[PDB]
């Protein structure tokens, strides 16, 4: 495909430089940001959400785990580990937090934000790693109801999920989005 | 017309992006620069003080409103609403105020804060949206005498805006600035 | 609207300075690109081929005058006459060649070069005024045979329209803009 | 692979740009940097040497095909044969000369240049495509003796296979790299 | 004065760093550019034009004299006469030609070409430095006819001055400039 | 004079735009930094002092007012006066603190703190600008012992004036600098 | 040595300038980073964990020593003693703490943490300078336990070695560099 | 030494990037830039000649050579010969031209042209390598009387490097550097 809505969207709503994390992440992950446009805006906004969260407190309170390639990911979490001491989380994360000292899992969910937590919590099954859920309506739920930022810096984030929500629909690609996940 | 010696004054007076903001917001309300320059000078000095008051305070306490077209304006004054719970205002805000969790409405007058006040209290209505009034004589009123911003921001923004008097009259061109509003 | 899929193809095909001339031009005529997004792309295109064709031949050869506000543009065109003694043109044209000592009347059509050809000659009477008509099929009409530029400069303005052709069409977006000229 | 000799020779011996084309290229079609990294350092030869060809003559004579996406590659390779009335290729060429107006496809072999280009000439038999082989010896071969550019440029090539090789093989890498041919 | 609608227009008119190579010429020469505007004017005009003179013609065939201080100026006559063997002028010019291999003498008048090139001949009485006189209306006029560059680089010269003149005018400033010389 | 000793440390041993703005003020108070180097090098330490000490604290605690011209710094002295009510200096002063409220009065001496504090208190009378020298040897006063700034900003300042002190004798060039004073 | 995998590897790890200024104190020591390459790879790991420590804590809490020229980090040295009455050290540390008000003496080893401050200890003799010492397997060590800087600030450190010595390793570069010290 | 007049003089004198290749040549040679001061201004002298030379001409029309380490110069300098079949030098020289096909070997010298092309010529012995002399008087001496470039380019190298002399001797610095050499 030479070109869709949907990804000419994705490349005038968000950075270039999260799009080409998110190209890259999903042609290592063996997918076409052309074919799957859908799934390459669900990159796109996970990896914001996750940028912001980051930006979210200190200046070096949180080591950013998501946007890079899975061996450099790896091999910072193993550092993260060996250096810490906390248990090496069996699927990769999204942060770490410096001052709680935890991993994060973020998550961007179009259902209710209880669903998508039950699935990330079953699958992570080691309750090490905090999960932290946010949904495009405006909802979020943390592990522990810990919700790790300021109300001021989750907010930035709700509302941008919810401009994203706003521009898909104007150009009639929200529902297909939404029915996609 | 060529040019004025407002336009030119506007010009080397205010920053490039702050000029072009309001160029653009002008001609998106049918509105010649060239032409309407006293409103010219309106548009710049209302955007430069809603980016220091945006400046003021922690680096994203404010999401900031004014400066966009309307389209957007409007489509991020739904996701903060939407997201926080606000009334939806009937006319578009300057800002957003995530600390105090309030629309704020901006306003800079060459008559008495009082007067202007009392305008923009009686336009807006639904009295959850925050006032705060400038002069260029350097009195300034806010909602409830909450200013918001520390007396040092306000400060700088009341010395900004008795510069630009200063610089006006000095190419006489103060008066008709005065007597257009 | 808040944003259709030709107004995101424009942004992702054009590059963003000529993006911005274009949107100045449209709402200096009171047209909104977000609406009349047709004649969005159509001004971006006939922006750039403006642009590589100046970009063609020596260093200053050409005096660009589409692009600027047209204030702007007459008085380079009544400077270009009172320093070269050429007749004023009744219509603001695109370039001026310093080499051939004549004012350039650029355009680029979704019919047949012979038809608009016809057309812009008719417009402008004046035969004074040198007349460049490029199609997006790869054809090409220029005033006496007279083409101005190397072939290798005019096959690269080619090659470009018939590319912005192809990208337009795979989204479904050629049909309309062929049938709104 | 967290990362091999070979890897870090090639992303201290091109520039950047260079290595990440060659990188998106190969996870286009399905290969690996960090594992085949003799190919990883082919696709990063093979993109110089196309750029420097095309830095060699005029400053628009050549359409550059390589290094795009295939999409965008086919794209524009479309527009060229349907401005220009040239034959469609069978596969993707390298350049397209609008001064001697056909495509041009090149090689870059660690064998003799007779082999390559033997190889290349079975490969598109379609003679309408130009071929131009260097090799890292220094030798060169076009067909029918047309080499395009000056001696000057095609000199600057060689001498910068030949220092790519120098710098292997102090490494050791260049035996290996020559065998993988 | 805390500024005048000259200085805005030439500070609106003028590239920065010309502006700021006529301040610091006019204060080297205890003149005051917030004072004395027209001739602030003429300094930036003058300087633009030499800037123009040597990008006209080869890529290093002019030595600009002006627009330094008078010390580096200087230096700069001393090592081309030491090196060339001209006479060393008695005042200093604007630029070097290597090519004619002579100094260059630029003015620009608002009164009649013929005026101003008598006074600068009779001024430099050595008849080794060629002058090159333009005008605000668009006439030039050289030493033994001897125009130096292309016409097309004097016709964008004289369309430059010719737009300077109107924008003045559309100002009410140009009367008083033209009075002043 | 083409060049000092005292002027070519001065180019290397201060950040270039301090060395503009030396340039500047000298040259609007009639002096040239060619002939007086040794003033040169005092308005590049006390400008630089100012920087600095203006670095120090809050982002918008202090409105620099050296290193502007003097009717730009009167203009702002104006707007500070006029919106904070603060009785107008006889003498322009350095900075402007929004949190104390006060004008500042920097002074950078060779000679013994005391003395140069005497001088400057004698000289602005109006005992409302607070003053606080510097010296190189690195002791520092302040009115009221009110030294503003925390210790640490004030230990970089003294560092860095010593280490001007060291680099200064080491060419020679301390003796006649401090005899100078 | 045209270059071996070490030096590749140094240059794809660490950052240009801490490079450029480690390649600088080996040459000014007489050392070769071409063929001392695990040298140069501990000089650059040096670099950076000093640049890191003095990256937390406030924006100018520290004054950096290393990664100057000896001339001028005597020369700084020199002026933070004379300016707070700091004991002159015997020799050249890393940083200068203004918060604590004394030196510090950064080390980082592939030994044990115990081994190489009392190396340093004996070295220094003068207990005023701070020691603190990181090790690549995650430890660290201060004088009187006080590590000056936050948990997450050191972590950030402790985890970017363990990175360093895990691609290391997975280059077969590690044992050397480790039975090198 | 903290610093030299005749430093200070280079550092203000040549630009920062010459500056910086001519210290890492001296650095690489056992030599102290801040010691061997004339030594230093000699090298940042040649090194600019090269430049300048190598600019003049074709826009690839040469190879630099010097301003290299010298193992990537040998490396360069076989990859040249190994693509064109030029005699290896004994010594580095300081370009190649692609063109004339042949290494040259430039000089800048404070004595006569005369003798220092004999010395040159004595040290290379074979005659394949072109030498072209400089002086600071104005002079230069080029093998077969072919001097490469054009007479304009030359010029500009010459007036170079006669204000570098009176620079020099401005600063009292000319008579040691002449009697140095
Ligand atoms: C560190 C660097 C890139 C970072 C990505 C992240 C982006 C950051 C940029 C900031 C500035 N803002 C804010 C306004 C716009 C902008 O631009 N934000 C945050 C909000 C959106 C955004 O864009 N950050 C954080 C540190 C500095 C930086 O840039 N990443 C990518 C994955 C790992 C990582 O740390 N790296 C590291 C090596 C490769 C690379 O690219
Ligand atoms: C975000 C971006 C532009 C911002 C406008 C605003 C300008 C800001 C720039 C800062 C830096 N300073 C300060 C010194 C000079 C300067 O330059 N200040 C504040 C003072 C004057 C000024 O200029 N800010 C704030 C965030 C970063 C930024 O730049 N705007 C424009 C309207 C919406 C918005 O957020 N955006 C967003 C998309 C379009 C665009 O342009
Ligand atoms: C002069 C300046 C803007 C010019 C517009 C035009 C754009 C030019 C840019 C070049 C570089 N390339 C080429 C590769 C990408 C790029 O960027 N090209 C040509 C091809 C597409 C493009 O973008 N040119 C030409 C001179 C330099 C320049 O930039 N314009 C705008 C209208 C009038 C004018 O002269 N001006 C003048 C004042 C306002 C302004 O903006
Ligand atoms: C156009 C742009 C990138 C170009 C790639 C190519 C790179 C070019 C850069 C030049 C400057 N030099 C020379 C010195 C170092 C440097 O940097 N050279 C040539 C030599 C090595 C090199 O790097 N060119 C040519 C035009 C301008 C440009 O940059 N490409 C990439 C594939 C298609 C294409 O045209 N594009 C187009 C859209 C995506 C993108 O990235
Ligand atoms: C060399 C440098 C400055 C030059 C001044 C001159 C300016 C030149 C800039 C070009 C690019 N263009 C063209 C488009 C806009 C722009 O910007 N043009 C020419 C047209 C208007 C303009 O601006 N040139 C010429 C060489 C490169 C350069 O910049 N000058 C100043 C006096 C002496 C000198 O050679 N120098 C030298 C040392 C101090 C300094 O500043
Ligand atoms: C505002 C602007 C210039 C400021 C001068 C001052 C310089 C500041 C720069 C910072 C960044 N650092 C720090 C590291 C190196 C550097 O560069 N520091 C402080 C330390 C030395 C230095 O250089 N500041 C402060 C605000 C931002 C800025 O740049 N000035 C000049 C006089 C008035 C003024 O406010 N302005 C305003 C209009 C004209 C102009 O130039
Ligand atoms: C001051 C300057 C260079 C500094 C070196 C140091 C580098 C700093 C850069 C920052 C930004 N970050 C952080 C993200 C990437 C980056 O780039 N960090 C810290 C982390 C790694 C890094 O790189 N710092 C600190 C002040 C500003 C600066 O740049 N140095 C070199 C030795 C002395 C010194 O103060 N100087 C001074 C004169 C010569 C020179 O170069
Ligand atoms: C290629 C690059 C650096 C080059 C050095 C040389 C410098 C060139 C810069 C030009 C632009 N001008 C002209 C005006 C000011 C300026 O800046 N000129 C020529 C005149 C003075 C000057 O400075 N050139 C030539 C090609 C582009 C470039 O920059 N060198 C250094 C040695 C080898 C080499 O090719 N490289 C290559 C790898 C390391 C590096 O640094
Ligand atoms: C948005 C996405 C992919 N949605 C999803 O299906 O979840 C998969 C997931 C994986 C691990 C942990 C938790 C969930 C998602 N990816 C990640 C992520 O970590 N690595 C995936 C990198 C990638 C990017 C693009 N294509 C393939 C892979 C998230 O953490 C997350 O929240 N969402
Ligand atoms: C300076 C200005 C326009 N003066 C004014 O007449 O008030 C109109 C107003 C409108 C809404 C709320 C409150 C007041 C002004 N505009 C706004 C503003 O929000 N949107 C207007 C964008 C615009 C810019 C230029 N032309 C037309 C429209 C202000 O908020 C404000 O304070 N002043
Ligand atoms: C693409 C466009 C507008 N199509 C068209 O309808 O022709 C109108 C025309 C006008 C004058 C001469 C010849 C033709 C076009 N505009 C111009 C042009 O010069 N100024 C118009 C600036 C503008 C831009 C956007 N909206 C309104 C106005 C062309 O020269 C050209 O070729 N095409
Ligand atoms: C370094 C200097 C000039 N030494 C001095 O003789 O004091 C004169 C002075 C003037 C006003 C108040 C206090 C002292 C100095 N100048 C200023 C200053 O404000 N404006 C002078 C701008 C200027 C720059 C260069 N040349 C002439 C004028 C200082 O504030 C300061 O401390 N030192
Ligand atoms: C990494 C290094 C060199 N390892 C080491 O052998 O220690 C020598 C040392 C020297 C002084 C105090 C404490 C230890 C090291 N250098 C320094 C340092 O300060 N100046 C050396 C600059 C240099 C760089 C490269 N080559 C030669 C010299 C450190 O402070 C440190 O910790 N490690
Ligand atoms: C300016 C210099 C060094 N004067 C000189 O004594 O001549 C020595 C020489 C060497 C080879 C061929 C011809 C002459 C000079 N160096 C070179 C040069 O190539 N490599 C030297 C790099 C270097 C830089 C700084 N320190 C030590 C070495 C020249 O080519 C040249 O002309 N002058
Ligand atoms: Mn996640
Ligand atoms: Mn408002
Ligand atoms: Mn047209
Ligand atoms: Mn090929
Ligand atoms: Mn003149
Ligand atoms: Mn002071
Ligand atoms: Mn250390
Ligand atoms: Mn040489």
């Amino acid at each position: 495909p030479r070109g869709s809505h949907m990804e000419d969207f994705v490349r005038q709503c968000f950075n270039p430089m999260i799009v080409e994390l998110a190209e890259k992440a999903m042609k290592e992950y063996g997918e076409d940001p052309k074919i799957e446009t859908n799934k390459f805006a669900a990159i796109c906004t996970h990896l914001e959400v996750c940028f912001m969260y980051s930006d979210g407190g200190s200046k070096h309170r949180f080591e950013i785990i998501e946007g890079r390639d899975r061996i450099m990911a790896w091999t910072v979490v193993n550092s993260i580990c060996n250096t810490t001491g906390v248990e090496k989380p069996k699927f990769l994360p999204d942060l770490y937090d410096y001052k709680e000292n935890r991993f994060i899992e973020i998550g961007v969910t179009r259902r209710e934000v209880h669903i998508y937590y039950l699935e990330k919590a079953n699958k992570i099954k080691s309750e090490k790693t905090h999960i932290h859920i946010f949904s495009f309506t405006g909802e979020e739920m943390a592990t522990k109801a810990d919700y790790t930022l300021d109300e001021e810096s989750r907010a930035r984030i709700k509302t941008r999920l919810f401009t994203i929500r706003q521009e898909m629909a104007s150009r009639s690609l929200w529902d297909s989005f939404r029915q996609s996940e």
